[PDB]
């Protein structure tokens, strides 16, 4: 199923285990496959976590995720390929001031080695609106800049937080440890943020991609694409709308959710 994977993001080059071939399947993953959270929106839930329910959605069915479907997906193909791939769990701090409430830890990452490398690498391909395209180095101070935004990891407590200056203002993304948690806690972790009645993915819609040096992001029907040069927002018209830049802006196969017009019933109950 490298294959399949492989055509999905439009990936051409080696498939040895290198930093350069890291960094050219980070940056084909997150420019091919939207992050997006249709399935809890409708009710259905993310708890198989499996190579081939994954692979099957988001290869297959030309679906997006969000983050264990990514991370899931490019972890599985990584460790094919012959790095180490060791899976992390994190909370969300995004926009959160330093008071405020313990977050879930519904987030997931991973630190990747390979013969040859200076030392681990972050890899998160399924962080929605703010993901890094770019393997990362795992070390602290270091600021490093993307094909987007600079990132940097700083110490806190006894784990990491994820930085990144979006516009002008350095924002703490999240907060992860460095352990590896096995599979069982990341099905807890997608169970409850896929089917919790508070969480954000059930709540509202979701959906983000990068495309021409831009992020497009989308929260219900505020659309936001974040350019080099500055931020177009756009205030789509009704549900129909919503679905139609779905489809067409971010890559997603929305016919494989169902009937377009259960769909768009729930975006214009959700979003309107």
């Amino acid at each position: 199923d490298l294959t399949g994977y492989l055509d999905r993001i439009n990936y051409r080059g080696a498939t040895d285990p290198t930093l350069d071939v890291l960094r050219d399947l980070v940056s084909a993953h997150t420019g091919a496959i939207a992050f997006e959270n249709l399935d809890p929106l409708m009710g259905v839930p993310v708890d198989d976590l499996s190579a081939e329910a994954l692979a099957d959605k988001l290869v297959d069915r030309r679906r997006g995720g969000y983050c264990y479907e990514h991370n899931g997906l490019i972890g599985y193909v990584l460790a094919e390929l012959g790095y180490r791939v060791r899976r992390l769990a994190g909370r969300v701090v995004w926009l959160a001031p330093p008071d405020a409430p313990t977050p879930a830890q519904t987030h997931t990452v991973l630190a990747v080695t390979f013969p040859g490398c200076q030392g681990p690498y972050l890899v998160d391909v399924g962080f929605g609106g703010m993901t890094p395209t770019a393997p990362l180095r795992l070390e602290t101070g270091t600021v490093q800049q993307t094909a987007l935004e600079p990132y940097r990891l700083d110490d806190r407590g006894d784990g990491l937080v994820l930085q990144a200056m979006v516009r002008d203002e350095w924002q703490a993304l999240y907060e992860f440890s460095t352990l590896t948690r096995p599979q069982v806690d990341l099905r807890v972790g997608s169970w409850f943020v896929s089917t919790h009645p508070t969480s954000h993915f059930v709540t509202g819609l979701m959906a983000a991609t990068v495309a021409d040096d831009a992020r497009w992001n989308l929260m219900g029907r505020n659309l936001a694409i974040h350019r080099r040069g500055g931020t177009e927002k756009i205030l789509l018209e009704d549900a129909a709308a919503v679905v139609d830049t779905l489809g067409d802006r971010f890559g997603i196969n929305v016919a494989d959710v169902g009937e377009r017009g259960r769909l768009e019933a729930r975006i214009d109950k959700v979003c309107f």
